[PDB]
């Protein structure tokens, strides 16, 4: 009876383990097999899609302790999708050593402890009471237990598989269940009817992937997809000459960036980086490829980040003089630098690429693009300059600027960059410091060092497009997901 939906999406996340699955892709599949203990409520009081509301979701209720506690008193009667009751255990679970931030956690949720604050053990202290809670102080739990690093796992069914066989058949208690994937291909779920919240509307999800946009647009146009995801404003125009289906975008909450491989020696330093950095002239790209409707954030500063939002800040410069000066300096000779895209799994990827490269050998520097097929992953070894996203994932600037550039982190560790001293003080003291012009001032510091060292370098903020049948009344969020609850009617 009722309808089936059908996504033609841009790709499959690497697994359906809520931490695992953190990309570009997932957020869309794992929202609908997981709830967390506190949501974000994105149309509350008429927002479009934005609101950054927080409101109970598996917690009932919730108060905080003291600086580095929260005691939360959860829903009563809540199933996971194997019939197993959601307690307290799970809850602690989620947030435990064993699973999500010890040594051995890590080896199978790479990115437990970088991603997290600094938790300490969960205090089971009823079937329906928790307490979560970090060893030094934390103004951020509420904000985490709200983000994507919140969903809640079943502890016994987990613990069987392991989180690698997990990410493949995954248990939550959302309002959507797994039934099947095929690896780079589909993904599809079933209504969960025994949902504790709103019934689910569609009879099944299928997520399918068409890696090129044109023939994402295609399919919708040929009634093989209800939604489809990943386009770029000027797609509107191949989609709204056609009554019955239209274009819904919105701004999200993602950067994308271009960012550099500092074990290779070319970019050991900072002087190359800072001058492809200085090449780009943004606002070009913006009016060309995205109607002025991409964002150029004026630095790693977003309004969303509340009161850790700089709105005096002043821009990146386009200042090809300048990047001239620092090319000759940096004692670049000549060498054709790699830029790596798997296509457009980011929209506008390899157009923005195409004049980017023109910008770059305006300012002497040859960049050759070098575009990937999807399932061809590119050894770390054979990267130069990589294209990259970072959702914005709490309403707080410590994401992503700690969370991907700190220390210990991947940017640093695994990508090779060298930071100054004094970044990964700053990164440290501003995860226990309380919003005001102390935090404020800390995170403008980070952002100068940031800019002058140019480990990434930072695009725009997407103007995010969909397209969609008519007939589906389902509105885009402001972040890198897809909601259904309380939006999603079919006719
Ligand atoms: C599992 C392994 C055993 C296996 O070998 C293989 O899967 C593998 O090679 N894994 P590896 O880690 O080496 O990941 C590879 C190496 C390379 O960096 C690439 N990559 C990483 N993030 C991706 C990205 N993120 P996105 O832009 O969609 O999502 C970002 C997310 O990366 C980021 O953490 C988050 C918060 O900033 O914001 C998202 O938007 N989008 C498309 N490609 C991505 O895949």
């Amino acid at each position: 009876d009722r309808r089936a939906l059908r996504i033609g999406v841009n790709g499959l996340p690497p697994s359906l383990e809520p931490i695992n699955g953190i990309s570009n892709t997932g957020p869309r599949i794992i929202n609908q097999i997981f709830d967390a203990l506190i949501r974000r409520d994105y149309f509350a009081d008429g927002a479009k899609g934005n609101n950054i509301k927080l409101v109970p979701a598996l917690a009932e209720s919730f108060e905080r302790i003291d600086d580095k506690s929260i005691r939360f008193k959860l829903r009563q009667g809540v199933k996971f999708h194997n019939g197993a009751e959601m307690t307290a255990e799970d809850v602690a679970f989620t947030f435990s050593s064993e699973r999500l931030w010890g040594d051995e956690a890590i080896k199978t949720v790479p990115n437990g402890r970088n991603f997290s604050p600094n938790w300490d053990e969960p205090v089971v202290e009823d079937k329906y009471t928790v307490v979560l809670r970090t060893k030094t102080p934390s103004y951020l739990i509420e904000k985490y237990l709200g983000s994507w690093l919140g969903p809640i796992v079943p502890k016994e069914y987990y613990k069987s598989l392991g989180a690698v066989a997990f990410g493949n058949k995954p248990i939550g208690t959302g309002p959507y269940k797994f039934r099947e994937l095929v690896a780079n291909d589909h993904v599809t779920l079933e209504a969960n009817d025994g949902y504790w919240g709103d019934k689910p509307t569609a009879s099944t999800i299928t997520y399918q992937v068409v890696a090129e946009p044109a023939t994402r647009v295609a399919g919708l146009i040929s009634g093989e997809y209800d939604i489809i995801t990943t386009l770029t404003p000027d797609d509107m125009a191949l989609v709204d000459g056609y009554s019955d289906l239209e274009t819904r975008g919105t701004l999200i909450e993602n950067l994308h960036m271009f960012t550099f491989n500092m074990n290779q020696p070319i970019f050991q330093n900072k002087t190359l980086r800072r001058a492809l950095a200085l090449a780009v002239n943004r606002p070009l790209i913006v009016e060309a490829l995205w109607k002025n409707k991409a964002s150029i954030p004026n630095g790693f500063n977003f309004p969303h980040y509340g009161a850790t939002y700089d709105p005096k800040r002043k821009p990146m410069e386009f200042n090809l003089k300048e990047a001239k000066r620092l090319v000759k300096e940096s004692g670049y000779d000549g060498t054709p630098i790699t830029y790596h895209t798997m296509g457009n799994y980011y929209a506008n990827a390899v157009p923005a690429l195409m004049m980017m490269i023109e910008m770059w050998k305006a300012a002497g520097i040859t960049v050759v693009p070098k575009i990937f097929a999807p399932g061809t992953t590119p050894k770390d070894s054979d990267i130069l300059i990589r294209n990259w996203s970072n959702g914005q994932w709490l309403t707080d600037g410590l994401t992503t600027m700690v969370s991907e550039f700190g220390p210990g982190r991947g940017v640093q560790k695994r990508w090779g960059w060298k930071a100054p001293a004094e970044f990964n003080n700053l990164c440290d003291q501003v995860a226990q410091l309380k919003d005001g012009e102390e935090r404020s001032a800390a995170f403008n510091r980070l952002r100068d060092i940031f800019e002058d060292e140019a480990p990434a370098v930072l695009m725009y903020q997407p103007y995010d497009v969909y397209a969609a049948r008519k007939d589906v009344q389902w509105s885009p969020v402001s972040f890198e997901t897809m909601e259904f609850r309380g939006n999603l009617n079919f006719k």
